[PDB]
């Protein structure tokens, strides 16, 4: 059917069968298609993101200074084929051609007061404070709070703080050459003891 | 049938099959539909809220300064796709398009004099007094009274105050680093004793 | 069919089934009709 039935917060993709340009048409409009706006898929929901949630979209659209979705000379959208994008709470964002939802809608990542996250960088990048990060650095997201799940970082594990009662101690074994809480250099495998009470 | 039979406190949804605009038509009126006001569902009751009750409506309508239901340029209602809304006692409110009743009609939440509610914030928000709240803070709704059930907070559990008779005491174990009633810093797992008589 | 195929020097009549208004639509345009622009007759020559 040449008439297409797009609800107010839905969109579809149309291919220009004369110039290969795929472009997303969003409602609200009762749209008409010739065979230069050939429909690809259905007006299906195109679900949005609830507040304090996040999504990973693969091959995102390049955005200008004003965060404007860029297009090519032919009119095709400007993608980031070698990147992803983390979408936080926002409008029912349009899925431009090539933009495939890498990881679907999901709740956020909140950490308990007495736990931590093993945040390991997968690829080289610079943090918001901007000092330096290797390709494979590991740091510890601390206690009560919430992390912003990024594409350059990965949560290796959740680490529950071990309760140390009085008249007890913890035997720590370093996996790599490093320092400790007090400032004593620890070589790999050198087991030491911490007597601090608490968690 | 082109004639539609809307009782005084009922409403339905009509789609404009020319511009995709879905809009709610409320009685009282014997309404007439062309194929630009195509009916979606029945004039079924559209139940209201009794006093001192609450409902959760998903994807609520955006409201202006005068709490006016906003519409888009095309005429479609302005929703909050990434939010909910708590509706207290009021008129048989109209369910605008997209507005789906997340949680149906229910009684309120009243607390016994010797019990409390474990109110944990699920998402970051600011309370009415407006000081600060984390994404995962926990506080205790106190005894005799009634809480206003919000979307940003969750009742983890109901906690009945434990009766402490004279010549008796309670062994309290802190789950996290914190303070106590008297002002003594308690580390995780450090069991202490409270000898106050009462509940 | 909701899509109507009007040659450059042809025209048809459309009735607004909501207000009875009949009005002539002339090409050239590949016109679209809802049931407020109901076509009456063909795009025939109109000599």
């Amino acid at each position: 059917e040449a008439i297409i039935r797009i609800p107010p917060y839905h969109y579809i993709h149309v291919l220009d069968q004369n110039s290969n340009v795929s472009r997303v048409e969003v409602g609200p409009k009762t749209y008409i298609r010739q065979d230069n706006e050939r429909v690809l898929f259905a007006p299906v929901r195109m679900v949005t993101v609830p507040p304090r949630h996040y999504c990973i979209v693969a091959n995102p659209v390049s955005r200008d200074t004003q965060s404007s979705v860029l297009f090519d000379i032919t009119g095709q959208v400007r993608l980031r084929h070698a990147d992803q994008e983390i979408r936080l709470a926002q409008d029912p964002f349009p899925l431009y051609p090539g933009e495939v939802l890498e990881k679907d809608i999901t709740p956020l990542q909140v950490v308990l007061p007495n736990t931590a996250l093993h945040l390991k960088a997968l690829l080289d990048f610079e943090d918001k404070n901007g000092d330096k990060v290797m390709a494979g650095d590991e740091w510890l997201f601390e206690g009560p709070g919430t992390y912003i799940p990024q594409k350059e970082v990965e949560v290796v594990e959740i680490i529950q703080a071990t309760v140390i009662k009085q008249n007890q101690a913890l035997r720590l074994r370093a996996r790599k050459e490093c320092f400790d809480r007090e400032g004593k250099g620890r070589v790999t495998g050198e087991e030491w003891l911490v007597r601090s009470v608490g968690a």
